[PDB]
């Protein structure tokens, strides 16, 4: 019986920015061993997500994909099912947000949730500043501070937390990666024991940090940001997926 | 024959909060008009023209023209101007700081921007904060004209100049030089308008953590009105205190 029947992998320059993943994720369905993605992005819809990782050879279901959108959703009812919401963000926070049927205030909204909203405004801000202001939850999705774009590092959804969290002086709860909130909803979700399951992921300031948090063993893949160039290290450290013995 | 033949009076605070303090204020303005002694107003506001503010000083019968208002905008241009008059810069603000920086015919850029400069604007999106982001990682110095975190309206505590700051500081890891008070710039630009020396000019407001604490940084002696007893007393344990405390611009004698 093997140690590891548990996965849980990042999509944020782990599983693409390459077919080193695909041929792992083929692996890990040749020997039936069950995963879930996570990813910090609060945008895209699972369907979308599934369908970007199918284009590049990589097999993947919409219940194979866990954003900061649908924990940062299943978080907040557990706190109250009743709690009138003020959200900044996009589809995917949005679309999480409806199907566990919320209800939408401003001002006088009981929790305000941040999610990256590439069109925000100054008023969609002022709402959640005054709402906050006002008593009001301050929960984040994620706390990314740079988004990598083709015109370069653009502002992420932790800068925009900033703003707010520093213009109301209330410090707000993040959900996402490396809290280990994201990673304690995902394991309920992929259905596996803590002591049986296996982070994989390429930074270390989100990924492995966040499952070292859960009390999750990682694996880390210099595929992306962290180089092999901390506290607390990796459970395990590895060039390539190719090198995944399957433990 | 004066110690301080230079003013420069604050425009913040609550200095002119209720008839009293403003007659006090006109009163003290028209003296100093009276003594033939040169006097600046400064300000951290960006959201009025140096004309509107001095519009607003007459109608309340204090003498005032439009070259007599200085703003943190202002303060900003000028000090970039001196440093670099063929810096290409991006910008976020509004109507005071356009035209601040129109008065110094700078060039303007985007990505590729020598200086970033952020002020308040109340209209602000992400495309703006985006290329701020991106200049600034192209190497463009991040100067910000205040860094107030709250802004206080009808509607309560709006997000100010320094929340915005902030995000542009947090999302590229750069820090931000600050112009506005307290930081003791505006006061070294409201030197160079007002032309007197620094020993001979003193700084007149009612508020310590914003106002007066950029004069005494700067060098300036200070004269701290509207406070009592126990203001004083919290003042004498911080590691700086205002030249001189008085109830009102009543009791300043011109030395």
């Amino acid at each position: 019986m093997r140690k590891y029947n548990g996965y849980l992998i990042d999509l944020d320059g782990t599983m693409y920015r390459i077919d080193a993943a695909s041929g792992f994720i083929k692996e890990l369905n040749r020997l039936h061993i069950p995963y879930l993605f996570v990813t910090n992005n609060s945008t895209r819809t699972p369907e979308q997500v599934a369908d970007k990782l199918v284009s590049l050879d990589i097999p993947a279901t919409p219940e194979q994909i866990f954003t900061s959108s649908m924990a940062t959703a299943n978080y907040v009812y557990d706190l109250d099912q009743s709690a009138m919401i003020y959200f900044i963000g996009e589809e995917g926070l949005y679309k999480a947000l409806k199907e566990k049927g919320f209800s939408f205030a401003d001002e006088n909204a009981d929790v305000v949730i941040v999610g990256l909203d590439r069109e925000v405004t100054y008023e969609k801000l002022a709402v959640a500043c005054l709402a906050v202001r006002n008593g009001a939850k301050l929960i984040s999705t994620n706390g990314d501070l740079a988004l990598p774009t083709e015109r370069g590092f653009m502002p992420g959804n932790g800068a925009f937390t900033a703003l707010i969290s520093h213009s109301t002086q209330v410090k707000a709860t993040f959900v996402g990666k490396p809290e280990p909130i994201i990673m304690e909803q995902a394991l309920k979700v992929l259905g596996t024991n803590k002591n049986e399951t296996i982070m994989v992921g390429d930074n270390y300031d989100t990924d492995i940090l966040a499952g070292i948090r859960a009390g999750l063993d990682t694996l880390l893949v210099h595929t992306g940001v962290t180089t092999v160039e901390y506290k607390q290290q990796p459970t395990y450290s590895m060039k390539s997926l190719d090198d995944w013995k399957f433990l």
